[PDB]
């Protein structure tokens, strides 16, 4: 067997010094990046003086000489939406090919009447771009009921004119300024006039981000045949005066990534080098544009295996970006220097700021990394580019320096800063085609500053240029943006002529990162401290965890029953790697059940002097296991990589949960235990084999802080992450006799479960086990006489809805991960997706494409992206159904796997077509992926169809349109919904995880209610309240005052105000995201009542939490509720037959603790969900207002909304 992780992530080649330096400023502090920057920026008062006034000069030319779509707005006196609209119109009716069809169209049916019936694809697909382009301001959703409404009053108000005026303007817009043509050719044709004027031109054929090999074929032909044709042009003008092109490598490959190194260098860079021999050939240039943050240095290496590549001598056409707002921006410089200098190739090194900012910011502080890869001040940036200039400026002998910029400030220091020496091919300016000729013509020619520009030029199609317009918008149009600084009158000359440089010095803390933008560490302020990732693009981290991975590879790993009095004897066996059976991980020795039983006697005995340690010391515990997590997280990834089969990127985000988990539950202990809120006791805690240290640690973390001492039953897969979690949690100080780890098979956990001391059961695995449990404690009660509190987490039949609005490469990305992660074995994974008719087969195309770019294998190579499942039966229960749906006829796609995987347990990523929702009749728990088709008006029917399974954990959602968005999330019932991005890796405390039906109990883990569950009297969570009173309960307590039933109507209504149905919150978390959480009602409530003031005291209960009830017939109490209000007879069903009249939400029981265990056992033998049952005995009900408590009669649901979707950060946009 190969040795593990020899080959994890070696780099491309040995690291230079140069490149060394590059790495180690990846992430550097933005006050230690500064004042080298700064020194380098700093110019003579003189030249200082000179370029403030040749700024000056250039800005009052800029004002001096209304844009199109304002004069638009203007003469019809459009309002916002209704320009937006008209736009989106005229971009639909440019669809329409034939002009004298849509000319028709426009006289003969859209300006007579409704448009609607002329126009599967809703006219505001783009209506975020058209935003930008009539307000300056992102809005990230599309308010389509809005424009709909404003189209039809514009077009009724003035007709086919303002059509007219929009399709023309739109025709211009996307034909002249977004684009210098559609294609080559047109671009080309129109070049000439600024050629002859002195500008050059670079042609941005605007591909990007290659989904699938077929993409990035496309891509590379129209690469091929636009360097025809610009080679052709230039004919023999040469690099500097004759035009470029420009080419981004993501477009070139579908896997272009730091993971897949091997891939890029072995099946991208030749596709690089045919098209630099071509560009070679015609003497033109060829420049690399710069990309992501994690991109930058791998792209090093594909520009250093060129400018060696002797077939590419004699040519110094090739360029390369780099970006000023990144902190390696002056490394990088000194490494291409360097290389040009080694190479004797002038390489042509374009100089921008960079057009990614706000999505650098949400990926560092999603991955938790130690700080950003670029600037958070827009003047740090400024001052970066500056320094860097000086760089290039020194080395022109060697190197092209091309500026990009259209800042006119930034432009007059570097024009000052080069000298009055030039000669063209000493170095350039460059500009942005439709933006920066304004600024460009008070530069070029004798008559101004006499220095050339390039025109970066896009070309393409109305779609390729709509993919992502709006970045490219907002380079120019945020609020720190010299162009819309330019344009906002309120901005002096003075203001745009300040020296960033010497702002910059004068500051009190020099490069202080912006005071708005929280550290990935500081996500949550005061409340706790985020975990901390790590980045698999940084070569010492790649280099310093491949030293430890394999050092955790050579432990002898140990799982053992520890007892409070001490390990303890039992059968051993080896643990192996799923990934490869040769691959023994450790030994566990299994628990008997003898002392299992023994354990639960140990804690028990051992619960009171667990609960006498005071909360806030319980959460220290926590908060220490957190730290040790932390600083053993690579030796952790070693261990779940191997014995749970996890690729390194899911190993490091289950340990971050880990961690979260400790950290959130020490905060909320903090919050809310108070002497009051006595424990359980001993708690059993059973956790599944696909999180095998997070939901361990959640579980157990949780049941220790709430008072409980605790029996861990690790799965028998993955005992010995188990094993460590517990030695980590002893050394913090949980004592050994609060903290028993029993590993073994199910015996042990049923052992535990059937024990007459233990008070309480966390489990998390099948629905059908849970019902084995659940039917084991309903034949006990507690020493009070009430039920043993059960949390069953058990999984989902998880849908995803696309519609035709839907961004199909973000739909792909986003379906590959959510289903293919870590074999499709969360439960939090996307099983089915259901694509609207209209674009289905587009995406189902492209999905496919993108499935076979998967790398399946064992998980010790960071180039794995699927794993092993994890065992030989898990393989064989998701084959069976795989060929079960091959024999029904169903297409079957399935990638191909390397003989390598015959020694572990692996399934390929399959994806299945089916016709309808029903045809999937099981949970398939691994990388098995269903799609189904729709019409778009059967969309209500659709969750409906997703509704009806019962199931109720994930949902995604992938549209641009609102009143989508408020359908769909209103009718879906789920626990964690997910909008524009994938459905999974739930984070602790932002999406509180946990779903409804057949897929839990509740509450939500990482979420503020759990901790109340694991206590008698649970405490009020943080900002737990609601100001709304359910309508029907105030029915409810007008009758009764009516009846006469004076202190129950006032029961029902403290119950109205007490309940927190309503609760709306959004909760901290990262940029580009809103993370929402809300209490709806769980659904229809089973009562069980004994007594008349019992049954008057449950009904309040549960319609002052939004519920519906079924009452049990068999209580004879239907003359109790006589004449009641229409509105709450609505709500009321009485059952003589219970299974016939579910499924329930919940229940609660009313008698003597006979009774409710004989309600317990008829509860637990329905079928369908786990209900969750409050007891309570007559003489309870009197005593106590909170008998039955109203945490548990709501519904907890978690929304995250990808703001940043429409490609780029409102929010943000006002952050320099
Ligand atoms: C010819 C040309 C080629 C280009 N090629 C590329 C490319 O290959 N790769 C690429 O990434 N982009 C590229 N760009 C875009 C460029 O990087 C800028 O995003 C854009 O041109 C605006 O910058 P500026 O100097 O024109 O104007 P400015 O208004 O001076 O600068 C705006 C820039 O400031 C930066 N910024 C804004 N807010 C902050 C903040 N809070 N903290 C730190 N920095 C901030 C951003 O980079 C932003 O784009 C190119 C631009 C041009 C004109
Ligand atoms: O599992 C064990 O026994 C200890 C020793 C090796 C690493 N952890
Ligand atoms: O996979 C997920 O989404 C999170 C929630 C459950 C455990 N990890």
């Amino acid at each position: 067997a190969p040795a593990p992780f020899a080959d994890f992530a070696p780099p491309v080649r040995p690291q230079s010094t140069l490149r060394r330096a590059i790495t180690a400023a990846y992430r550097r502090p933005e006050t230690e990046c500064l004042p080298p920057l700064v020194e380098a920026a700093t110019q003579s008062k003189e030249i200082r003086d000179a370029a403030a006034s040749t700024a000056r000069k250039l800005i009052e030319a800029l004002r001096g000489k209304g844009s199109g779509v304002e004069g638009l707005v203007q003469e019809y006196s459009l309002s916002s939406q209704e320009g937006v609209a008209l736009m989106c119109l005229a971009e639909a009716l440019l669809r329409i090919p034939d002009t004298a069809t849509r000319d028709a169209l426009i006289r003969d049916k859209i300006a007579d009447g409704n448009w609607k019936s002329h126009l599967s694809r809703s006219l505001f697909v783009n209506a975020a771009t058209w935003g930008l382009v009539v307000t300056g301001k992102l809005t990230s959703t599309v308010n389509d009921r809005s424009l709909a409404a404003a189209l039809t009053r514009l077009i009724s108000r003035c007709g086919e004119p303002v059509i007219r005026r929009g399709v023309d303007m739109a025709m211009r817009m996307m034909g002249e300024q977004f684009v210098t043509g559609e294609t080559i050719r047109e671009a080309l044709k129109r070049s000439k006039e600024l050629e002859e004027k002195g500008f050059s031109y670079s042609y941005d054929m605007l591909g990007e981000a290659a989904t699938t090999a077929a993409d990035a074929e496309r891509y590379y032909r129209d690469y091929e045949s636009a360097i025809h044709a610009i080679g052709k042009a230039s004919a023999g003008r040469g690099i500097y005066e004759g035009p470029g092109i420009s080419i981004k490598l993501s477009a070139l490959h579908p896997r272009y990534s730091r993971a897949q190194a091997a891939r890029v260098m072995g099946e991208l860079l030749p596709r690089v080098k045919a098209l630099a021999l071509l560009a070679k050939n015609y003497d033109i240039g060829l420049n690399i544009d710069a990309e992501e943050a994690d991109r930058l240095e791998l792209s090093l290496d594909l520009l250093e295996v060129l400018c060696l590549d002797g077939d590419l001598s004699g040519w110094n056409g090739m360029g390369f970006v780099v970006q000023a707002y990144g902190k390696r921006c002056p490394f990088v410089l000194d490494f291409i220097i360097d290389l040009a200098r080694r190479s004797g190739r002038r390489i042509m090194v374009r100089l921008v700021k960079g057009a990614y900012w706000d999505a650098e910011i949400k990926r560092a502080q999603l991955d938790g990394l130690a700080d950003f890869p670029v600037f958070t001040r827009k003047i740090h940036t400024d001052v970066s580019y500056i320094a860097c200039a000086a760089k290039l400026l020194a080395a022109t002998d060697v190197v092209f320096p091309q500026f990009a910029t259209h800042n006119a400030q930034t432009l007059a220091a570097i024009y000052h800063m080069a000298g009055k020496d030039f000669h063209v091919g000493k170095y350039e300016f460059q500009c942005l085609h439709g933006m920066g000729e304004p600024l460009y013509e008070e530069v070029v020619g004798r008559g101004k500053l006499d220095r050339p520009c390039r025109i970066y030029a896009p070309v393409g199609t109305h779609e390729t240029l709509l993919a992502y317009l709006v970045r490219r918008l907002l380079e120019n149009g945020a609020n720190s943006s010299f162009v819309h600084r330019i344009n906002d009158p309120k901005v002096s000359i003075d203001e745009l002529i300040a020296d960033p440089v010497e702002v910059v010095r004068a500051m009190p803390v020099v490069g202080a990162k912006h005071d708005r933008i929280a550290l990935p560490a500081e996500l949550f302020g005061d409340a706790r401290t985020n975990s901390a990732g790590l980045d698999l693009s940084n070569e010492e981290t790649l280099a310093s965890l491949t030293e430890a991975l394999r050092e955790s590879a050579a432990m002898k790993w140990t799982a053992l029953p520890q007892l409070a009095t001490g390990p303890a004897a039992g059968e051993t066996r080896t643990v192996l790697n799923p990934g490869d059976h040769r691959d023994v991980v450790g030994s566990v020795t299994e628990t008997s059940e003898e002392d299992a039983r023994r354990a639960v006697r140990l804690a028990a005995d051992a619960a009171p002097d667990w609960a006498a340690v005071p909360p806030s010391e319980r959460a220290a515990c926590l908060d220490r296991a957190a730290e040790l997590m932390q600083a053993r997280m690579p030796t952790l990834l070693g261990l779940i990589i191997r014995e749970a089969g996890k690729s390194a990127l899911n190993a490091i985000a289950e340990v971050r949960e880990a961690i979260d988990f400790l950290r959130y539950y020490a905060e909320q202990t903090r919050r809310t235990l108070g002497p009051g809120h006595g424990p359980l006791g001993p708690i059993v805690c059973i956790s599944p084999w696909n999180f095998p240290l997070a939901i361990f640690t959640g579980q157990i973390a949780a049941a220790l802080v709430a008072g409980n001492p605790v029996l861990a039953k690790p799965a028998e897969e993955t005992p010995l992450i188990a094993a460590e979690g517990v030695r980590i949690l002893r050394e913090a100080g949980i004592p050994a006799s609060a903290l028993q780890l029993l590993p073994g098979d199910g015996r042990v956990g049923a052992a535990l479960v059937a024990a007459a001391e233990t008070a309480g059961v966390m489990f998390t695995g099948s629905t059908e086990v849970a019902r084995l449990i659940q039917a084991q404690l309903a034949d006990r009660l507690s020493p009070a006489g009430r039920p043993i509190p059960l949390i069953a987490e058990t999984g989902g039949q998880n849908a995803m809805i696309v519609d035709s609005s839907a961004l199909a490469e973000q739909v792909v990305g986003d379906v590959i991960t959510s289903a293919f992660d870590s074999a499709g074995q969360r439960c939090s994974a996307l099983r089915v997706l259901c694509l609207q008719e209209d674009v289905a087969d587009r995406i189902l195309t492209m999905l496919k494409g993108a499935l076979h770019e998967l790398h399946i294998g064992r998980t010790d190579r960071l180039s794995v992206d699927v794993g092993p499942v994890i065992t030989s039966e898990a393989k064989d229960n998701i084959e069976k159904h795989i060929e079960r749906m091959r024999g029904l006829g169903r297409k079957v796609e399935q990638i191909g796997l390397a003989s390598e995987t015959g020694v572990g347990t692996f399934v390929p990523p399959t994806i299945i077509e089916l016709e309808k929702l029903s045809d999937l009749q099981r949970e398939v728990f691994g990388p098995v992926l269903h799609v189904i088709r729709y019409r778009r008006d059967d969309l209500d029917r659709l969750v409906d169809d997703v509704n009806a399974t019962g199931y109720g954990l994930t949902f995604g959602l992938h549209t641009r349109l609102d009143e989508t968005i408020a359908h769909v999330t209103s009718r879906i019932k789920a626990g964690n919904l997910y909008i524009n991005r994938n459905i999974i890796g739930a984070v602790v405390g932002v999406q509180p995880f946990g779903g409804r039906g057949l897929s839990g109990t509740g509450p939500k883990a990482g979420g503020p209610l759990y901790l109340g569950r694991l206590v008698t009297t649970a405490p009020v969570p943080p900002q737990h309240s609601s100001v709304h009173t359910d309508p029907v309960l105030l029915d409810f307590a007008k009758w009764l005052d009516g009846k006469g039933a004076r202190a129950e109507a006032e029961a029902a209504r403290n119950a109205g105000s007490s309940s927190a149905l309503g609760l709306d919150l959004e909760l901290p978390g990262p940029v580009g995201e809103r993370n929402l959480y809300t209490l709806h009602a769980r659904g229809r409530i089973l009562l069980v009542p004994a007594t008349e003031s019992g049954l008057y005291h449950q009904l309040a209960a549960a319609l002052a939490t939004g519920n519906s009830v079924a009452i049990d017939a068999a209580s004879g109490l239907q003359a109790s509720l006589k004449n009641l209000p229409q509105t709450v007879g609505l709500r009321v069903s009485w059952s003589k037959d219970w299974a016939a009249d579910g499924p329930f939400a919940g229940a609660l029981v009313e008698g003597d603790a006979e009774r409710i265990r004989a309600v317990n056992k008829a509860i637990a033998a329905l079928p369908g969900p786990l209900l969750l049952v409050q007891a309570a005995s007559s003489g309870e009900i009197a005593r106590n207002p909170d008998a039955y408590c109203l945490n548990w009669l709501v519904e907890e649901v978690s929304a995250s909304i990808n703001t940043a979707a429409a490609g780029g950060n409102a929010s943000l946009m006002a952050i320099g």
